[PDB]
């Protein structure tokens, strides 16, 4: 089935072969610099993947019937490239 | 490759060799994805593939009849630890 974050690690380790705990600091990683990226504004390019950045976005209006205002945000986004998206189709 | 850099100096190895490692991340990730399911990562957050079926629609010229064909897009969707810092 599906692949969580363990799972990954235990992936990463075997296919790179490479041990455990080392794997591990890789994907923990690849995870604390994007994070580290975006909260500082910037835009991070994981090749062969795609583009991490932030979205400025503005108010829509937007079930009760209303049209409420929502606010003004920065959401995170992400870019799937070409090779991402030939893989998956 | 500043994300390489970071990898290089935490695992303590080369930056060609953190290349490959990543390059190792970036593909099981995308044969999970390739095959249909699911990448969850705690406190980040979760890519997956928006599936949507053949349907049949109007030409917005013509009103026309109109096939629209299925597709397969990835999407990424942020947990609450990531979208809280980039606010």
């Amino acid at each position: 089935n599906a692949m969580n974050k363990t799972e990954l690690i235990k992936n990463v380790a075997q296919n790179a072969e490479i041990s455990q705990k080392e794997a591990t600091v890789v994907v923990q990683t690849v995870v604390e610099s994007i994070t580290n990226t975006l909260a500082a504004g910037e835009k991070v390019q994981l090749i062969g993947f795609g583009t991490f950045e932030v979205r400025e976005r503005a108010a829509r209006t937007g079930q009760t019937g209303e049209e409420m205002q929502i606010a003004a945000s920065k959401v995170p986004a992400f870019k799937a490239g070409k090779e991402l998206k030939e893989a998956v189709k």
